[PDB]
């Protein structure tokens, strides 16, 4: 179709059936097997990426090119990585990926969402949408085109530390929060055929649900560990947003550490492809997590030979290795060489990542828009963030006595209130985890706004607001408030830091809603990633909010606090009354909640 040069994988007008096979046949097995390998920005030089014909990188958690990087930097970090990928002999562009799980999270001015859980508790799968299309945007105005996202764990144990990755413990919950994937990717076209990839361009980005399959199911939520349950469950609770996922074109789904029945999921052949590809016919490809492979044996990365081995013949398509690629090229090599792994497994795996990569454009917009670099931040997005944070609060308690006067709404004019607690001015602690470092951190960690500075920003001018983080209650009573507003909760984690057996609220926590609510009528913010012990808050507070981690928009508390909006959140998981009933669901014979399912009371807007 024209020059004399002409190839037919780089001709955009052509099927991406047909560029697939047309580049693939032209392949070597070292340029297929490094479209298999992701490795970490941290281990990538241009001559690594060139001599290796590495096919993605991404960034870990925390994982950035300097400390408060502008959009450009990131720009200019993926873009000299695609250049060193465009100049190898077939010239495939790598796909750049990172886990922008509640706005694009490890860049500094990016706006930050609710988690996953506080988005349950709004019900609004259109409002998830929108989170979707926003955050696509702010994750391309940094040049990266791949957001691992949907988190689609149905999470059965509030002791796991991924249970606010995980919109709900109600499965259909989850199955309409998939509305997440084509906010990011995009709406997919009218004839479109279930397990396909898509991504409708260069303002949108590839998705990935994840982790495949009940990750939210392992014992007594201990992270990475054994889901127990039979194959009815399994297929009634953990897998059906998987299909969901499929009908809205997924372009990637993530493999779970973790292991169902005692079966390792990197490992699990009959799941990943008899399943997931063989009968739900997913035709994206499929990513392993992170040292996912290493993780088949224990100890971990005893047998790598094996964990290749394993994860690729289970049908894994991309390895996130994420550092020591040579070796894995090598014993991956080495296994086809040898004919332990046939050809067609890894013409398989190079026919989903290619499809992939033709499929969302990235072949015709190898490189960033430096007119997306603004999208980051920007103040739309902040406003849309501000109502998914109000949309995500539950109201469990608004007066102490059936008879006494609401608190909530509070009046904006008074002439003194406090605003107290180690949650009341901590940006880091508002958003948790997966907030600029991996785990999270403490503080002023990016651009937002605390609880604190929302107040300011809500009262009447002769209002006098007073902060004190842990005042005692001889301060509250001597300082003539008309009301305190105290914020207290969890501290910021990700994965195993935050598995916890007791869900009792770091102190002084309890202590200072003790101190102020003594002192004077207070309003308890509770910041959590789930339920945790709360009768002795509640027994200290007249009006008590489960905020969750609502991200850097803190006036989306206040939105409903001082009235601008009705308390409509309701909860999305149940409320234990004791840790040793857990695990507790809807259904078991000991089910006996302080506060069910779907439980919230309201207010009407001032
Ligand atoms: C579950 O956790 C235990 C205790 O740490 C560990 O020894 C075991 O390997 C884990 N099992 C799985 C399937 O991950
Ligand atoms: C609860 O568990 C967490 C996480 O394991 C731990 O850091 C904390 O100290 C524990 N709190 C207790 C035992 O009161
Ligand atoms: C809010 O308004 C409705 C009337 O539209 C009323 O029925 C309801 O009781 C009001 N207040 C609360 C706290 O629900």
């Amino acid at each position: 179709h024209h020059a004399a040069d002409y190839v037919l994988y780089k001709d955009a007008t052509k099927p991406v059936e047909d560029r697939v096979a047309d580049l693939l046949g032209r392949m070597t097995l070292a340029e297929k097997i490094g479209q298999m390998t992701q490795i970490e920005r941290l281990v990538a030089t241009p001559d690594v990426l060139r001599d290796n014909f590495i096919g993605s990188l991404l960034s870990g958690g925390g994982s950035v090119p300097r400390k408060g990087a502008t959009a450009k930097e990131w720009q200019d970090m993926v873009d000299g990585f695609q250049k060193a990928c465009m100049s190898t002999r077939l010239g495939i562009p790598m796909i750049y990926g990172i886990d922008a799980v509640h706005g694009q999270n490890n860049v500094y001015g990016a706006t930050i969402f609710p988690h996953n859980v506080g988005l349950g508790a709004t019900r609004d799968p259109y409002l998830v949408k929108r989170i979707g299309e926003a955050t696509a945007l702010e994750v391309r105005a940094t040049g990266i085109q791949y957001a691992f996202a949907p988190c689609i764990a149905v999470c059965r144990d509030p002791r796991w530390g991924r249970c606010y990755e995980s919109y709900s413990e109600d499965r259909r919950i989850v199955q309409s929060m998939t509305e997440l994937i084509p906010g990011l990717q995009g709406d997919v076209p009218k004839d479109f055929t279930s397990g396909m990839p898509f991504v409708a361009g260069k303002n949108k980005v590839a998705a990935c649900a994840k982790h495949f399959v009940g990750d939210g199911g392992t014992v007594d939520g201990i992270n990475e560990n054994n889901t127990i349950i039979n194959r009815e469950g399994l297929m009634n609770i953990h897998m059906p947003a998987y299909k969901n996922a499929m009908d809205k074109g997924v372009s990637t789904v993530m493999i779970s550490y973790s292991s169902w029945n005692g079966v390792k999921m990197h490992a699990n052949q009959d799941l990943v492809t008899g399943y997931l590809k063989d009968t739900l016919k997913f035709k994206g490809f499929v990513i392993s997590d992170w040292e996912g492979i290493d993780r088949i044996t224990t100890p971990a990365g005893s047998d790598y030979s094996y964990s290749v081995k394993a994860s690729i013949l289970a049908g894994l398509d991309m390895i996130m290795v994420p550092n020591k690629y040579q070796q894995f090229i090598s014993i991956l090599t080495g296994h086809v060489n040898g004919g332990v792994i046939p050809m067609s497994r890894i013409d398989d795996a190079v026919t989903r990542i290619l499809r992939v990569k033709f499929t969302m454009g990235l072949f015709e917009n190898p490189y960033a828009d430096p007119a997306m670099a603004e999208q980051l931040g920007k103040q739309e997005h902040r406003d849309l963030a501000r109502e998914a944070a109000r949309k995500s609060l539950v109201l469990l308690k608004n007066g102490k006595t059936s008879t006494d006067a609401p608190l909530l709404p509070l009046p904006k004019k008074a002439p003194k209130i406090l605003v107290a607690g180690s949650h009341a001015d901590n940006l880091g602690y508002q958003c948790g985890g997966w907030t600029i470092e991996w785990q999270g951190d403490t503080g002023r960690t990016t651009v937002g706004t605390t609880i604190l500075e929302a107040v300011k920003a809500a009262v009447d001018p002769s209002t006098v607001v007073v902060f004190a983080e842990n005042p005692d209650a001889e301060f509250v009573k001597s300082g003539g408030f008309s009301y305190a507003i105290v914020a207290v909760g969890e501290h910021p984690y990700t994965e195993t830091k935050g598995d916890n057996l007791n869900l009792t609220i770091p102190e002084p926590g309890l202590s200072t809603v003790q101190a102020v609510c003594g002192g004077v009528r207070c309003a308890t913010v509770l910041i959590s990633g789930r339920p945790v012990v709360v009768q002795p808050l509640l027994a200290a507070s007249d009006a008590l909010v489960a905020a969750w981690l609502p991200g850097s928009e803190g006036q989306g508390v206040t939105d409903a606090l001082f009235g601008d909006f009705g308390f409509t959140g309701r909860l999305p998981r149940t409320w234990f009354k004791s840790v040793d009933q857990l695990p507790m669901n809807v259904g078991d014979a000991h089910y006996d909640p302080l506060f069910r399912l779907g439980y919230g009371l309201t207010t009407n807007a001032t």
